[PDB]
């Protein structure tokens, strides 16, 4: 309900709009599934399912989910997969 969007509450159905993520960036359609986003279909942005935080130019070495607790720290699904210590935690050094 307060779900942003829907039909990509489940990892496998964000695994496939990453069929034209460019392989030229380095961080992978697995670790963006893992951490809530799903490839948006322009350049290398995307989006959480669930809060609709949207992020892009991904440099190697980026952590989705540190970026998402770091920039969207209210997201429901961050908070329940990786723990509200870990939000703080993150949001601790910015
Ligand atoms: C994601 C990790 C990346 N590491 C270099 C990063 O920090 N990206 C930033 C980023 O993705 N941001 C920055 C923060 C600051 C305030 C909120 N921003 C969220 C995010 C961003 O720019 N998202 C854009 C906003 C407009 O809407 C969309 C829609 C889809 C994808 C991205 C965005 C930003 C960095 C400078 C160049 C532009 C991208
Ligand atoms: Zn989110």
């Amino acid at each position: 309900s307060s779900i942003s969007n829907l039909s990509m509450q489940t990892h496998a159905a964000r695994m496939r709009t990453f069929m034209y993520w460019p392989s030229s960036v380095p961080v992978q359609p697995e670790q963006l599934a893992s951490a809530g986003f799903y490839y948006v279909g322009r350049n290398d942005d995307v989006k959480c399912f669930c809060c609709d935080g949207g992020l892009r130019c991904w440099e190697s070495g980026d952590d989705p989910w540190v970026e998402h607790a770091k920039w969207f720290p209210r997201c429901e699904f961050l908070i329940r997969m990786k723990g509200q210590e870990f939000v703080d935690e993150i949001q601790g050094r910015y």
